[PDB]
C-alpha cells in the first residue's frame, strides 16, 4: 500500500514507484526502472511505496549523494525502513571514518590477490559446467549455470559445504527480493544462526578459507571481534550468492537475443573485457541507498533528517545524460559511464572476482556454444528488488553447432 505523505513532501514530486514490483516490469527490469528517467519526471521524486522514500533518478544526483556521506549515511541503507534498520553488515552499514579499516580485511578474502589463487578453479568450473550442458541442446540457465558457477566458487572460497547452498541462497534472497515469508531481520538472524558456530569453530581452529581469515583478522592493528567478523561474513555470503548470479542471466539473455553481438565477441575475443563493462552498464542491477543525517536542501528539494533516499546504482549508466542511446549495447562505446559497482567510499570490493567470473563465462560459453536462442515461445520474466534478476532463462541450441574443447 501507500504510506501517508509526510508534511514536508510536495504533491508534485510524488511518483509511486515500487522497487520490489515496478509497474513496467514486463518490459525488462532495467526498462521498468528507466521510467524514472522519462522527460516529465523530476531528478528527485518521493514514492509512497514501501513505507515512503526519496528516489534520485539521475546519475548526477546519485553520484553526489554517494560522495556525501556526511548528509547521506549508510547506517540505514535498505528500503523498507525495517530492513535498513536491521541491516548491520560490515563495512556497508558504516560511514567513514569507522568504515575504512574493515575494507582492507575484506580485501584479503575477495580482493585481486585472491582472484589469483582462484583463477584456475574458476576457469575449470566454468568449462566443466558448460561442457556438461553443451550436448543437451538446452538448459535452464539460472539453475544450471548462473547459480552454481559463482555460488560454488564462493562456497569453495568460504570453506562451506555445497549442500548448504539451497538454505543459504533462500536466506540471501529474502534480504534482496523477499517473498514475504521472512522479514529482513528474520533472514539476517537466520544467516547469523548459521554463521555463529562456524565463526567460533574457525577462531578456535583457523583454516585458510575466507571465514577463518576474516574471523582471525586484524583491523587497523587490533583484533576483529566475533560480532564484527559475523557481520562481515554475512555480507560476503550475500555478495557471493546474489550478485554475479543475477548479472550472468541478464547478460546471457541479451546474448541469446542478439546473434550479432555474439558474433562480434567470437570474431574479436579481445573485445570481451570491454563487452563485460558495457554489459555491466546496460544490465546494471543494484539499488540501495542512504538515510538523511540532518535536514538538507538538495537540488532544490527539502529533505528531512531520517528520510530514506534510494540511490539506484542501476540508473546512473542508463541515464541519457551519462551515455547516449543508453539502452543500446555498443561494445565499442568509448566512455562507458556507470556506477554498477557503487560509488564513493563503499565501492564494491568483489568487483575483480565479479569481472573474472563474467569474462570467463563469456569466453568459455561462446567457445563451446556460439549459437543459441531463447526457448520456443518463452517470455523471459525479470524480478526487482535491492538486486534485480531473471526468474528463469530457458535456452536452446542445436548440438551440431557446438564445439567440445
Ligand atoms: C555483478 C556483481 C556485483 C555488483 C553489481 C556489486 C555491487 C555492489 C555495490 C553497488 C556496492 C555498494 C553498496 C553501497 O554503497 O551501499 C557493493 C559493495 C560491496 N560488495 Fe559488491 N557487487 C557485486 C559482486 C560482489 C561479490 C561477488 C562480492 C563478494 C563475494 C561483493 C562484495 C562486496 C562487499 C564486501 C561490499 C562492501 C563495500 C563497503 O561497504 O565498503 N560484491 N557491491
Ligand atoms: C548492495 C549489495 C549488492 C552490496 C553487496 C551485497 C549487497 C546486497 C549489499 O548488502 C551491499
Ligand atoms: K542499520
Amino acid at each position: 500500500n501507500l504510506a501517508p505523505l509526510p508534511p514536508h513532501v510536495p504533491e508534485h514530486l510524488v511518483f509511486d514507484f515500487d522497487m520490489y514490483n515496478p509497474s513496467n516490469l514486463s518490459a525488462g527490469v532495467q526498462e521498468a526502472w528507466a521510467v524514472l528517467q522519462e522527460s516529465n519526471v523530476p531528478d528527485l521524486v518521493w514514492t509512497r511505496c514501501n513505507g515512503g522514500h526519496w528516489i534520485a533518478t539521475r546519475g548526477q544526483l546519485i553520484r553526489e549523494a554517494y560522495e556525501d556521506y556526511r548528509h547521506f549515511s549508510s547506517e540505514c541503507p535498505f528500503i523498507p525502513r525495517e530492513a535498513g534498520e536491521a541491516y548491520d553488515f560490515i563495512p556497508t552499514s558504516m560511514d567513514p571514518p569507522e568504515q575504512r579499516q574493515f575494507r582492507a580485511l575484506a580485501n584479503q578474502v575477495v580482493g585481486m590477490p585472491v582472484v589469483d589463487k582462484l583463477e584456475n578453479r574458476i576457469q575449470e568450473l566454468a568449462c566443466s559446467l558448460i561442457e556438461s550442458l553443451r550436448p543437451q541442446g538446452q538448459c535452464n540457465f539460472t539453475e544450471d549455470y548462473a547459480e552454481p558457477f559463482p555460488i560454488r566458487i564462493f562456497m569453495l572460497l568460504a570453506g562451506l559445504p555445497e549442500e548448504d547452498i539451497p538454505h543459504l541462497k533462500y536466506l540471501t534472497d529474502q534480504m534482496t527480493r523477499p517473498d514475504g515469508s521472512m522479514t529482513f531481520a528474520e533472514a539476517k538472524e537466520a544467516l547469523y544462526d548459521y554463521l555463529i558456530p562456524i565463526i567460533e569453530q574457525r577462531r578456535q581452529k583457523p583454516g585458510t578459507d575466507a571465514i577463518s581469515i576474516v574471523a582471525n583478522g586484524q583491523v587497523n592493528g587490533r583484533p576483529i571481534t566475533s560480532d564484527e567478523a559475523k557481520r562481515m561474513c554475512g555480507l560476503l555470503l550475500v555478495g557471493g550468492l546474489d550478485t554475479v548470479v543475477n548479472f550472468l542471466s541478464f547478460s546471457m539473455e541479451f546474448l541469446a537475443k542478439s546473434p550479432e553481438h555474439r558474433q562480434e565477441l567470437i570474431e574479436r575475443p579481445e573485445r570481451i573485457p570491454a563487452a563485460c563493462e558495457e554489459l555491466l552498464r546496460r544490465f546494471s542491477l543494484v539499488a540501495d541507498g542512504r538515510i538523511l543525517t540532518s535536514d538538507y536542501e538538495f537540488h532544490g528539494v527539502q529533505l528531512k533528517k531520517g528520510d530514506q533516499i534510494l540511490l539506484p546504482q542501476m540508473l546512473s549508466g542508463l541515464d541519457e545524460r551519462e551515455n547516449a542511446c543508453p539502452m543500446h549495447v555498443d561494445f565499442s562505446r568509448q566512455k562507458v559511464s556507470h556506477t554498477t559497482f557503487g560509488h564513493g567510499s563503499h565501492l564494491c570490493l568483489g568487483q575483480h572476482l565479479a569481472r573474472r567470473e563474467i569474462i570467463v563465462t563469456l569466453k568459455e560459453w561462446l567457445t563451446r556454444i556460439p549459437d543459441f536462442s531463447i526457448a520456443p515461445g518463452a517470455q523471459i520474466q525479470h524480478k526487482s528488488g535491492i538486486v534485480s534478476g531473471v526468474q528463469a532463462l530457458p535456452l536452446v541450441w542445436d548440438p551440431a553447432t557446438t564445439k567440445a574443447v
